[PDB]
């Protein structure tokens, strides 16, 4: 049987990429800015004309397990035929066991399941505030949260209120108060911010994602945790982009040996199949959310839970932390040896595991020529902040595939440089 | 071959046998932000669910109107499995062969120029608020940071900090501040109060439900929405109409706003947009409003993902193919008529039976009866629901409920209320 979307699309006679871009332009809210993908499998996607590419954005680390992982799809399909949604107003035979699975895997007492990263962030801030008011006993409406410049956690009004990125906040106010912004990767600024006794939490990414793959100094996060703990301030660690093996370890916080007070997960939690996010913490923090104080229609639905248990298990069974660590060190090494020196407009090669970036001098080169050239050579990515090229493949990428992609990526940077010399 | 999926292997290894075993698992590992009816549902199909002990029930919450098409509608599940084999996520950073055609499908079905797909109701409300504000600053040219949005007391649109900031429900806001400013709360179903609030020129929008759901199935006087729209239009204020609960045939029309012949300036949809299969929401509006969201000013990882779009197109088509608007109008009018003729005369602690379509409620007097006795008795008679605000009993079945099931269910419901009354007389 043809699905309704397929039958409906056939009647439109969208044959070329430009037909799809025109349909897009006419009917889709125009809040995004080259290719029309119809199929994905593992590390590979295919456009509507049958051309193959490596996906080096991977849902900005939502597709760590690869596109259309057969185990994840089987778990989806099996659960979807049985039960998808009950609400948390009724019990069911999936939510409990799934939260226990997550509790045991990440080492926490309680799991709050929500749907998106932004909801996980809001839920953590809410928990941190109510905890501050109720357990830490700080004055009513006075709770503060410390975040870092160039953070990204969502697009809610409150997320906009805690952004330093002009386009994220501009003309969406007035703003939620209670945020203090400091420099990333700066313990001094954190110590200084931590003198205010009304601070409920410090909310931080172990590597800043959308900010430009800003990898902090080794130990930064341990130091930050020590400072938070000595002031009775919760360390909220956002691993929505950096967790789940992406950096070579189950949590990017494992590098600095930090167990977050509140952990956020998302994205690859579902292998990019359905939106599910998680907030985890110890009992005396998470239990501030009493009945009726927080909710979500779809949060914890049995379909997402079944998908997430399968997705998480893929990470472990395919040993994807080891694969990210190994391949990623080889990637950065090749790019350093074959590009530093030969390509003067490369500012920095940086990353951990398979979360990598090449920042370029956008005064010396058009970054978009790198993007175009990459696509020409079978590599799809999208930079952040104009000038930071991102390289974020599915972790399941094979040794042969990764060698091949690395060659095409290097060849792309070199072809842009040769064209510049003329 | 034969094999377990991991959720099954793991659950099997925990050796959970009784409902108490599952209740205890939930209490230990799941954040305790709900007060659930004590049942452990295992299978859902159409209007029915079964628990782990085998007991069968009619689902009379239906995900609070997330499952209008029934549990596990075979067409929606087939569309889900088919698209999931092919492509589930690209981001809007890349094009794909589904997202644009799905937005076009919706734009044409609802009559709007532009469609924004988000994931949850809360995200749709946040996005609409962002649109109305930026539009106010850039098109209406009101002063920087001065935009106001009018909402109604007892509204419910989400649990973000900004939603908490615009709530009048104590447990939604308490100890979650400090709050997002820029909200002006008025009584629901009060034209005079809306009129006075609209005298402030910094008002960007009026954000309103055609029936308040979580607030208690509060059905306004007829014409209330039409009148709200005329007032908003005369002051160059956007009418944002939240149909996340009331939309998609639930009230006997495609949109509840259709009763008043209102076309919202911004329309919010969600919940049954996916037939309860995956979270997807939508914000729709005319080009000169929606186009304020320029590249880089708003986004979402999973918003408009191809899996969700294929499910939503299938879910929407089910509404039309099974004529669920007509089924809701008919069955709902019979339900309310039956309940009034069988319960009002006999049951003194029912204050009111109200609703539209198959969005119905029975408000009880909780100073006279423990509402939880009604919930328990319903369950014992094969009916699952959860009240809102302590004392508003909700009857919101899947619209696919058959005539025979609906009659059977209505008998069970009437018998439940009369039995609690019989205990009260004693
Ligand atoms: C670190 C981090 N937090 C939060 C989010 C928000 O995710 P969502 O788009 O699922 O709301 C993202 C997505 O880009 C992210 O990378
Ligand atoms: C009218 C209305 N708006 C918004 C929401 C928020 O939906 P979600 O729980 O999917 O965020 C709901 C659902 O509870 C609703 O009924
Ligand atoms: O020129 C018209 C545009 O829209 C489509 O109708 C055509 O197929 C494309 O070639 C073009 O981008
Ligand atoms: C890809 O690579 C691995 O993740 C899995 O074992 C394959 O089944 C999948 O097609
Ligand atoms: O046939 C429907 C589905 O049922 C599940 O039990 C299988 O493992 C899936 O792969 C299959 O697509
Ligand atoms: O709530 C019961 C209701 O039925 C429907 C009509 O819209 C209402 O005006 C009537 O009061
Ligand atoms: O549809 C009405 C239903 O009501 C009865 O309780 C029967 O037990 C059930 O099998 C039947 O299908």
């Amino acid at each position: 049987r043809k699905t309704n979307i397929e039958a409906y699309r056939d009647g439109l006679k969208l044959k070329t990429e430009e037909d799809f871009f025109a349909c897009d332009r006419q009917y889709v809210c125009q809040n995004y800015a080259p290719v029309v993908i119809s199929k994905g499998k593992g590390a590979r996607v295919w456009d509507i004309n049958g051309n193959e590419y490596y996906d080096f954005l991977a849902g900005v680390s939502s597709l760590s397990q690869g596109h259309c992982h057969p185990r994840v799809i089987a778990a989806l399909c099996r659960q979807a035929e049985r039960l998808t949604l009950t609400l948390r107003a009724f019990g069911n035979d999936v939510t409990g066991p799934a939260c226990r699975f997550m509790a045991e895997m990440f080492g926490y007492d309680r799991v709050l399941l929500m749907n998106t990263g932004a909801e996980a962030g809001e839920s953590a801030l809410k928990i941190a505030r109510k905890w501050a008011y109720e357990v830490k006993e700080i004055p009513p409406d006075s709770a503060k949260v410390i975040l870092c410049n160039n953070n990204y956690w969502g697009r809610t009004i409150t997320a906009c209120s805690s952004s330093t990125t002009f386009d994220c906040y501009n003309n969406f106010g007035p703003f939620t108060p209670g945020f203090e912004l400091i420099d990333y990767d700066d313990v001094g600024a954190l110590e200084e911010a931590l003198k205010d006794p009304n601070v409920a939490a410090f909310f931080v990414e172990p590597i800043q994602g959308e900010g430009g793959v800003n990898v902090p100094k080794p130990g930064y996060l341990k130091r930050a945790h020590e400072l938070c703990r000595s002031k009775n301030v919760l360390l909220i660690v956002d691993e929505i982009q950096t967790g789940l093996c992406r950096t070579g370890r189950l949590l990017a916080a494992d590098h600095d040996e930090v167990h977050p007070d509140i952990l956020l997960l998302g994205k690859s939690l579902s292998a990019g199949v359905v939106p599910i996010s998680a907030v985890m913490g110890r009992a005396d923090v998470m239990d501030v959310l009493k009945p009726g104080t927080h909710g979500s229609t779809f949060g914890g639905n049995p379909l997402a839970c079944a998908v997430a248990v399968e997705a998480l298990t893929v990470l472990k069974d395919e040993k994807l932390a080891d694969r990210a660590e190994r391949l990623g060190a080889q990637f950065r090494d090749c790019l350093r040896r074959e590009l530093y020196g030969k390509v003067p407009w490369i500012k920095e090669i940086r990353g951990r595991g398979l979360l990598n970036a090449v920042e370029v001098d956008s005064d010396a080169i058009d970054p978009n020529d790198v993007v175009m050239k990459l696509k020409e050579n079978g590599i799809l990515s999208k930079p952040t902040r104009g000038r930071v090229m991102r390289f974020i493949p599915p972790l399941v990428i094979t040794d042969e595939e990764h060698r091949d992609a690395t060659t095409r990526i290097i060849k792309s940077f070199l072809a842009v440089e040769e064209e510049r010399k003329k």
